[PDB]
């Protein structure tokens, strides 16, 4: 499969009314009816991936660094990260497994995946750029 297209189905799939700064705090009701009700939809031509992955990472359970590590953001959306997963994602991008080992694998893969990911309207924090 194509994991860059598998992870984006969650990143570009925010419909829980969370978004960057959209989550509100619940309040008690009853006599509380005093409040305006004019819900104008919040459009988003830009998909801020930062308040998506930063939260998804700690939702996964362990603290990761999606900012640099490609395997971290992958596992965060809950991908196998095992042999089959690392094989499909890499081979869809071109695959490089000669002497580079996992060392250059984290680097190169992180670059290519982002080019297929944030190109769909994804907005990244100012330090995530190739």
């Amino acid at each position: 499969m194509s994991i860059f297209g598998k992870i984006m189905s969650a990143i570009f799939g925010d419909s829980a009314a969370a978004s960057p700064g959209g989550a509100q705090a619940p309040a008690t009701t009853g006599a509380a009816g005093t409040a305006p009700t004019a819900p104008q939809p919040t459009a988003a031509p830009s998909i801020d991936v930062a308040p998506i992955l930063d939260k998804a990472v700690k939702a996964k359970g362990e603290k990761l660094e999606w900012r640099t590590s490609i395997v971290d953001l992958m596992k965060a959306l809950d991908i196998d990260s095992s042999l089959s997963a690392r094989k499909e994602l890499a081979k869809e991008l071109g695959y490089s497994g000669d002497m580079n080992d996992s060392a250059s694998m984290n680097i190169w893969l992180h670059k290519q995946v982002m080019s297929k990911l944030v190109a769909n309207g994804g907005k990244l924090p100012p330090e995530i750029k190739h």
